């Protein structure tokens, strides 16, 4: 009669870290502030270590992130283009140019995300 | 005193393929049935010829489209994404996500479409 989306429990400062990461995103500042809370609930958490290969340019993408600790680079067809610390969100590019990553993202020292992925994203855009 | 949606009179065969094109959406399958049949009597129809420009990523979006004859193709700052035919629903980034078009969209061939305004289409999701 209607599809449960999952709820993971954050500290308060996570929570507004994750708010103030989408608020500073191009693509995604305009959204309801309902459906902000409703994605913050359920974006999960995630590491990865240094030199670890989050996004492959060209791959199939669904999921989004927002950084909570660390540091990445990002790179496409060979160059720099810049790096992202706390409070960036990254990956929203994919579903706006057909589901394919459009840079690669790798850490430069330990990282700790959030991450979101497509289908509890777009439940929560029908609210 | 509440507000009165319009209604556009339809071709039982037409109203399917706008109900099949709804389903087949990523973000409208979501909707209730009730409120998909009033969708249905909301669109209006628009014809473009062969070479037409319909939506012009960056500007501000204002109707949701579904395609019912033709094939349309689709590009993001100058990168052929896709082509969509009969169908598919199109034109429901920019008013979901409360942005910009988020890409252009041009005609392959002649083409008819159905199309909603931004209007009827939240009024309806409130129910
Ligand atoms: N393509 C691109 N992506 C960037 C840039 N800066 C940060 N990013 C992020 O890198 C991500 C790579 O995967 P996505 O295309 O899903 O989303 C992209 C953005 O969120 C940039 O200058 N170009
Ligand atoms: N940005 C983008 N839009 C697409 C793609 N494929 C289909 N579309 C549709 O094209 C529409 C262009 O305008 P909108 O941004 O309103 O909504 C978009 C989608 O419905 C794609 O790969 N990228």
């Amino acid at each position: 009669s209607h599809v449960t989306l999952p709820f993971y429990p954050k500290s308060p400062q996570s929570k507004d870290l994750i708010k103030e990461a989408i608020l500073d995103n191009d693509f995604m500042k305009n959204l309801e502030l309902s459906q902000i809370q409703e994605i913050v609930d359920c974006m999960y958490p995630v590491e990865y270590g240094k030199d670890s290969c989050i996004i492959k340019e060209g791959d199939v993408g669904s999921l989004v992130y927002v950084m909570e600790d660390g540091k990445v680079e990002v790179t496409k067809e060979g160059v720099k283009l810049c790096t992202m610390g706390p409070g960036k969100v990254f990956g929203e590019l994919a579903i706006l140019y057909n589901c394919t990553r459009t840079a690669t993202v790798k850490t430069l020292v330990n990282v700790k995300l959030w991450a979101i992925d497509r289908q509890c994203f777009q439940t929560i855009m029908m609210r």
